[PDB]
């Protein structure tokens, strides 16, 4: 039907916001602490603490196949990257700190692209 198509549209520019999204908070993970799933080779005990990990490249996989049907879903996603580390390491670790700042520049980028989100009515 042509209302299939008109969702599917609304999905594939919410998808390209969302992508754009990223990019830019993945730049406020210099160290790329967050950029793939912790390494259970070098965090054995990690599944015993954390029941949802999350990562910047899942994240990614997830939005390339157009996974994210609200910015809710991506930002959930996005929080739990931050929430955790920052129960895993402890403050005054680089990890813990790093979140601290990620959460911090991120919410910027989220507070605009909420507007943006509503505004163009992506969602
Ligand atoms: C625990 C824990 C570890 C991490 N991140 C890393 O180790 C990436 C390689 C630098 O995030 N939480
Ligand atoms: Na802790």
């Amino acid at each position: 039907s042509m209302e299939q198509v008109a969702m599917e549209l609304r999905l594939t520019e919410l998808t390209r916001l969302l992508r754009s999204v990223l990019d830019q908070l993945q730049d406020k993970d210099p160290a790329r602490i967050f950029a793939q799933p912790v390494s259970l080779k070098e965090v054995p005990d990690y599944l015993d603490h954390i029941k949802h990990p999350m990562d910047f490249a899942t994240m990614r996989k997830r939005l390339e196949a157009q996974g994210y049907k609200n910015l809710h879903e991506f930002e959930e996603d996005f929080d739990l990257i931050i929430d955790n580390c920052m129960k895993y390491n402890a403050r005054d670790t680089v990890f813990y700190r790093a979140a601290v700042r990620l959460r911090d520049q991120g919410g910027v980028v989220l507070r605009q692209a909420r507007r943006e989100v509503d505004s163009i009515g992506l969602e």
